[PDB]
């Protein structure tokens, strides 16, 4: 009988020949769906019997699902390849994930600033703030980018964080005055300049030149950068991880409680385990791997770039989401309407 595997997946985070090269090494029929957002994916696991064998879901809707059933624990003895993970990254997912029981990283990046280095040169000189995140934050700045097309994310949790660490308050705040107040009070100031606010829209307009700075996703700013690039228009798209910091985030793999495919599953993650399927995605998405053993397999021009592999002393300034109480949730989601409606 046919062996077959139901992967939902986010689009633009696999490599094109990934599955074909997983189906001819093993003969298993791979049927991949891909979803572009998070609300869609996280709907259709609380509704269950998906039919899916494996989800990529955050490391934080992660943790608030590990009670609810939704996955089951990761047979490790069927991973030998598991010890090729990074330690390090590891520890940062067991924060949602303790032991490391239900979930195997997949990918990472940051929350930062995506800009278009020639528009943004002219409208603020060549010593434009690009590793700060007053490029973005400080109205005076906003206010002459406004014309070149400004986006933040239409995400309250990356975009409260962002700000509240750049005003020098705890990024998790646990306040709801801290919501309310300072933070909504900056993004008030800065509504007026800000084109939309969408957290898919910017890759290509940044691409295209269209907008010139936006709030964005590291793998995804430089996949704007690269298709600028192949597409020969002359557009330079670059990311900034800013000097102050920013919100690092973890996209992993795990499996429903009702997998119907679990051998066949655990052939997959195996083999993302093998050191060049998981380089050669890193190679062709442009965001970090979280496969230690895999990093030297990646192309110089990806592993050497700080905005996707951050060394040391930029890994210590990126600060990680926490969960919050419902009741913050709410708060969040309440000023955001009304910093959106400004
Ligand atoms: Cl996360």
């Amino acid at each position: 009988e046919q062996k077959t595997l139901h992967i939902y997946n986010w689009t633009d985070y696999i490599a094109p020949d990934t599955v074909a090269n997983f189906e001819k090494e093993t003969g298993i029929k791979v049927v991949y769906d891909v979803f572009d957002s998070n609300e869609v994916l996280e709907g259709k696991l609380m509704a269950g019997s998906t039919g899916f064998d494996l989800v990529v879901p955050s490391a934080s809707f992660l943790e608030r699902q590990l009670t609810a059933g939704v996955f089951q624990p990761l047979d490790k003895s069927k991973l030998p390849e598991w010890k090729n993970l990074d330690p390090e990254l590891l520890k940062l997912v067991a924060k949602h994930d303790p032991d490391n029981k239900f979930a195997m990283p997949y990918m990472w990046a940051t929350t930062g600033i995506g800009y278009n280095v020639d528009k943004v040169k002219a409208v603020l000189g060549e010593n434009a703030p690009v590793d700060s995140w007053d490029l973005i934050l400080k109205p005076e700045n906003l206010e002459k980018l406004k014309s070149c097309g400004v986006s933040f994310l239409d995400d309250p949790e990356e975009v409260f964080a962002t700000v509240l660490n750049y005003l020098g308050k705890d990024p998790n705040s646990t306040k709801a005055d801290d919501y309310t107040g300072p933070a909504t009070d900056l993004l008030l100031k800065l509504r007026p300049n800000i084109r939309y606010f969408h957290s898919s829209q910017y890759i290509n307009d940044l691409a295209n030149g269209d907008i010139c700075v936006a709030i964005g996703w590291a793998g995804s700013v430089w996949q704007a950068s690269n298709r600028a690039k192949e597409a020969k228009n002359g557009v330079n798209v670059s990311f900034s991880i800013p000097k102050e910091g920013a919100m690092a985030w973890f996209d992993v793999f795990a499996m429903p409680a009702d997998a119907k495919n679990k051998d066949e599953a655990y052939q997959f993650l195996n083999y993302l385990l093998r050191p060049d399927v998981v380089a050669h995605i890193s190679d062709h998405v442009f965001y970090a791997n979280a496969n230690k053993a895999a990093t030297p397999l990646v192309s110089a021009e990806v592993r050497e770039n700080p905005g996707i592999y951050p060394p040391a002393d930029v890994r210590a300034k990126l600060f990680t989401q926490k969960v919050q109480d419902p009741k913050i949730d709410r708060v969040r989601t309440r000023a955001w309407t009304k910093v959106k409606s400004g």
